[PDB]
C-alpha cells in the first residue's frame, strides 16, 4: 500500500490505488484516466501533456 497519499498527477489527487501511467520523458506518474487512456488500450510510449508542449 505503499504511497497511496502521494500526489504525482496534474489533477492534484494521490494514487489513492487507481492505474497509473509514467512520463517516457518527464518520469511524472500521472492517472491513467488522466492520461485520457483507455485501460483496453494502453500505449508503450505515453508522453504527458506538458512535455508534449515543451519549450
Ligand atoms: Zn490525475
Ligand atoms: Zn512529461
Amino acid at each position: 500500500l505503499y504511497f497511496q497519499g502521494l500526489v504525482t498527477c496534474f489533477c492534484m489527487k494521490p494514487f489513492a490505488g487507481r492505474p497509473m501511467i509514467e512520463c517516457n520523458e518527464c518520469h511524472t506518474w500521472i492517472h491513467l484516466s488522466c492520461a485520457k487512456i483507455r485501460k483496453s488500450n494502453v500505449p508503450e510510449v505515453f508522453v504527458c501533456q506538458k512535455c508534449r508542449d515543451s519549450k
